C-alpha cells in the first residue's frame, strides 16, 4: 500500500510505540513500521523448550516512574524478585563467601575503599545529571580518561575498583572499563537516579511484570490496530522540509509530515537517506556501538537454592559469570536463574562451542550456587548479538571521547526526522523507562511543533 | 665385597661427602655408598642439546660462609649473576612494568603493606633463629597457623601478600603457603641470615660455581678414591649399641661403628632397619615431605634481553612462570634463561602434554622477556619429582604443624645411627651450604663421640 499519515514512525519497541501511543492521544495518525514479525524489540517473552522466558529486558525499578505510570495505563501489575536469605560474594582470590547486608563480606581496607568511591560517584551523578552530562564545567576532564584510569587515579585498592566497575562495566554498559569514560559511568549512576542506586539490586532489579514486559509494548501495539506494519524492515527515507516519505518491505509506502527513526543508534544507518543526513550525523553515529552480554537463563524443578537458606544472588567480578539473581516466574513451582556473563568475557565464551560455553556457564553457577546449578530441565542463551536488528544488548553507548564531543548533538532533529530509543535518554538512559521517556518526549516536540 | 670403616655413609650428596672429607681429615675411615651412577645427589651439571646445565643447585649468596669456605679449600672459583639494566614485574592484574630498584613498581599502598611484612618478618626471624626455632616461647603460636592465614592476620593487602608468599612458598619451600606454618615461614628466613635475604635475588641468587656446582662433590669424592661406591642403593642397616652393617646392592656389606644417613627425610624408609628405628623416628619421618619445582631452561644464540637493556629477573606472583632470570653460564657467547614454576602449578603443568607445557611456559616467559623467549635453541625441564633417589625439589619441610611438634627431635642420633641433610640443617637450610654444615656437624658429633 500506499498511506499518509502525520508521523511515520520506524520501530515498534516500547520508544516508538510510546511515542505512537502519545500522538494519538493529541489527535495526530500515525504509522509503525516494524522490521521483525512482532513488536517489543529488545522486550521480548517466549515460551523456550516448555519454560516461559523474558528473552529482553524485564526489570523495573521504583525511580522509572514514566514505566510505571505507564504500566498501569495499560492494566499491568509487577511482582518482586525474590530476596530472602543470603547472598553469595565470590573474592578476587575465588573465596566464596555467604553474607547478608549493604556491604559485600570483603576485608575492611576493601570496604572503606568500596563506600569512599560510592559516595563519590554518588557526588559527581548528583552534580552532573544524566540531561546534559557533557555541559557541566567537569565534562571534559571526565571524559577524556577511562573510567578503569580515573579508579586507579582515586583508589590503590584492587578488589574495590573492580567491585566498582562489576556494577557499571558489566553490570550496565556491557562494555570493559578501559573503554568508556569516567563521564560515561557517571551518566549511567545519574540516568538511574544515584550510584547506590546501581549498587543495591533491590532497588535497580527490584521488580518485574507479571505478564512479561513485552506485554507493555504488546499492548500499546494492540490499541493501534492496522496501523502496526510487521515484517516491513524500513529501507528508505526521502525528505525535505515538508516531510518524508518512507519505504518498506512489502512495497509499503507512508508519505508523513515527520519521521521518528525508533531503533538503537548503530542502526541508523541501515536506512538510505534522500538525500543523506548531515556531515555531523554521519560522524556522530559511527561513534556510537551496543555493548554485548549474554543472558543466562536456567530452569530448575525447585528453588533449590532457597532449601540452602539463599536468596539466588550472587556477585564474584573474577568469575566468568559476574551475577546470578533468582529468576522464577511469578506462580510458577519451578526456580529459574538469571545469570550474566559481560563484554570480553561474552567474546570468549561464544569462542567455545555451545557445549563447552554451557558447562563452562554452569561450573560457574555451581561456585555461587552449589552443584545442583548444573544439572538445569531448561537451559537457554539470550541472544542478541546475532539480531541484525539489534545487534548487542543491553544498549548501546559513545566510544571513549564521544559523549562530550557529541552529546549535545544526539537527540537533534534533522529537519523533519527525529531520533528515540532509549540509548539517548536521559533518566531510564539504556532502559525500557527511558525508550518510554524519549517516545513521550519525541511526540511531544513533534506536538507543539504542529 | 665386605670391609671395615669406623662410618658408613649412606649417600654422595653434598651433606654425605662434606662428613666424609671432615671424618677423613680427623683420622676415621669411612665407606660412602651411593645409589646413583654418579655423586652430587639434587646438585648435578649434564650437557643436554650440546648445551651445559646445571640441573639442580646452583647459587650461593654471601650469608653462605661453609661453602665459600669449601669451595675455596677445593680451588673451585665463583662468578655472579648478571643484573644490568631493568627488571620485570607482572602484577595482579597482568600489567607489565619494566623498574629497577629494592621495591616493586606497585600502587603505594601495596609499596608500604610489603615494607612493613618484609620487617615484621625479619624482626621474628632475628628473635625466633634456625637452630631451634621450635624452642622459642612463640613456636606453638606461630607453628598452628598457616602462613596463608597469619598473611591474612597481618594485613589486608592481597598484592602485597601474594609478593611475600612468592619468596618464601614457591621461592623457597615450594609449597603453598596454605600448607605450611608461619614458624616454617620464619625458619626459612631466620636460615638465610634474614627475610630481606630472601627478598634481595641481588643476595640470594649472587654467584654460580665456575665449572658448576657439582664439583663441589666431584672433588670431595675424587680425594676419597675407592672408599666411594657408585651404583649401590642402600638396602639394610643391622645394628646395635655396638654398631652396624650396611648392605647395598652388588653384594656390599660394611660394617662400621656409626652410619650417617646423608638423604633427604623423605627416602629414610626406603631402607630396613633391623632392628626398626623407635616408633618416635617411625611418626617424625612421615610428616617429612619435599616440595615440588620445575626448573626451566631456555638457551638462546644471545642474551637477547640484555639488548632491550633489562637483566633477565622477572616477578609475577600471578604467573604460571614467578621468576625468571639470566642463567648464561660464564664466558658464553649464547644466553640461557632459568626460570620456576612452583607447586600446585608445577602439578598444573605435569598434567599437559610435554608439548603443551613447553608453549605453555615459554608464553609466560614471552610476557616477561617477549616473544625472542619462545624461539630457544634448547629448552630442557629438570623433573627431580621422577627421580627415585630425589622425588622432589627443593628441598623436604614438615606438614603444618609438624615443625614445633617434631623439630627438636630431628637431628638426634638413633644409637649408631647419625642424619645429615640440607633439609634438617640451620643456617643454609633446605641449601648445599646446609648440606655441607649439617655434614660437618654430624662428623664432630662422631669425632667426640670417639
Ligand atoms: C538481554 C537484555 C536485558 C535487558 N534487561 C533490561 C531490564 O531488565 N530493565 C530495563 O529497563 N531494560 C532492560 N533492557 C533494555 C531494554 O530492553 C531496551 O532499552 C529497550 O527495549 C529499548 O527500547 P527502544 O524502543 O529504545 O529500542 P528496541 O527495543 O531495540 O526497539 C527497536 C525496534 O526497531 C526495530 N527496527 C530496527 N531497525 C529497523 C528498520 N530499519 N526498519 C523497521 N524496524 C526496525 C527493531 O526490530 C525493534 O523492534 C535489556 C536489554 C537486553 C538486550
Ligand atoms: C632444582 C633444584 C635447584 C636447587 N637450587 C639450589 C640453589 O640454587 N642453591 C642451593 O644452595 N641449593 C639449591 N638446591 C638444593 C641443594 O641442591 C640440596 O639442598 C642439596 O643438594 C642437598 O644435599 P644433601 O647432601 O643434603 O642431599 P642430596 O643432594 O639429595 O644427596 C642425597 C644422596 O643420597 C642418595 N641416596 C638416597 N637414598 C639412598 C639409598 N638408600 N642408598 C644410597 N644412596 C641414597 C641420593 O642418590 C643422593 O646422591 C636445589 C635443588 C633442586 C632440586
Amino acid at each position: 500500500p500506499t498511506l499518509q499519515r502525520d508521523v511515520a514512525i520506524v520501530g515498534a519497541g516500547p520508544s516508538g510505540l510510546a511515542a505512537a501511543t502519545a500522538l494519538r492521544k493529541a489527535g495526530l495518525s500515525v504509522a509503525v513500521i516494524e522490521a521483525r514479525d512482532r513488536v517489543g524489540g529488545r522486550t521480548w517473552t517466549d515460551t523456550i523448550d516448555g519454560a516461559v522466558l523474558e528473552i529482553g529486558g524485564q526489570w523495573v525499578s521504583p525511580d522509572q516512574t514514566a514505566l510505571i505510570s505507564l504500566l498501569d495505563e495499560l492494566g499491568l501489575k509487577t511482582f518482586e524478585r525474590y530476596r530472602e536469605g543470603e547472598s553469595v560474594y565470590i573474592s578476587s582470590a575465588g573465596e566464596r563467601t555467604r553474607y547478608t547486608g549493604d556491604s559485600f563480606p570483603t576485608n575492611e581496607t576493601t570496604k572503606k575503599e568500596m563506600d569512599r568511591l560510592i559516595d563519590e560517584m554518588d557526588d559527581l551523578a548528583a552534580q552532573i545529571g544524566a540531561e546534559e552530562p557533557w555541559a557541566h564545567p567537569l565534562a571534559r576532564d571526565l571524559d577524556t580518561v577511562s573510567f578503569k584510569q580515573w579508579l586507579i587515579n582515586q583508589s590503590d585498592d584492587a578488589e574495590a575498583r573492580d567491585n566498582i566497575g562489576l556494577f557499571i562495566a558489566g553490570g550496565m554498559l556491557t562494555k570493559p572499563a578501559h573503554s568508556f569514560s569516567a563521564l560515561q559511568a557517571v551518566l549511567m549512576a545519574a540516568s538511574a537516579g544515584s550510584f547506590s542506586h546501581l549498587v543495591d539490586e533491590d532497588f535497580i532489579l527490584d521488580k518485574r511484570v507479571i505478564g512479561g514486559m513485552q506485554q507493555v509494548s504488546i499492548r500499546m501495539a494492540e490499541a493501534l490496530g492496522d496501523d502496526v506494519f510487521l515484517n516491513a524492515p524500513v529501507r528508505t527515507v526521502k525528505w525535505n522540509e515538508s516531510g518524508a516519505t518512507v519505504l518498506a518491505d512489502g512495497d509499503i509506502r507512508v508519505e508523513a509530515s515527520r519521521v521518528i527513526l525508533a531503533v538503537p543508534p548503530n542502526l541508523y544507518s541501515r536506512i538510505s537517506y534522500d538525500p543523506p543526513l548531515p556531515r555531523r550525523q554521519h560522524q556522530m553515529h559511527q561513534h556510537q556501538s551496543l555493548g554485548l552480554v549474554i543472558k543466562v537463563h536456567a530452569v530448575y524443578e525447585t528453588p533449590f537454592w532457597r532449601e540452602d537458606g539463599l536468596s539466588g544472588t550472587g556477585f564474584g567480578a573474577s568469575e566468568v559469570v559476574q551475577e546470578v539473581y533468582d529468576n522464577t516466574n511469578h506462580e510458577d513451582d519451578r526456580g529459574t536463574l538469571v545469570a550474566f556473563v559481560s563484554d570480553e568475557k561474552a567474546d570468549a565464551m561464544f569462542e567455545l562451542s555451545a557445549e563447552e560455553r554451557k558447562a563452562t556457564i554452569l561450573a560457574s553457577l555451581a561456585r555461587y550456587l552449589g552443584p545442583k546449578a548444573e544439572e538445569p530441565v531448561v537451559y537457554y542463551e539470550s541472544d542478541w548479538g546475532s539480531e541484525e536488528w539489534t545487534r548487542g544488548c543491553y544498549a548501546a553507548s559513545f566510544d571513549l571521547g564521544g559523549l562530550h564531543r557529541y552529546g549535545a548533538d544526539s537527540r537533534t532533529p534533522v529537519g523533519p526526522i527525529h531520533f528515540s530509543c532509549s540509548d539517548i535518554a536521559a533518566e531510564g538512559y539504556q532502559h525500557v523507562d527511558g525508550a518510554v521517556r524519549m517516545g513521550q518526549r519525541t511526540a511531544a516536540d513533534i506536538i507543539a511543533r504542529s
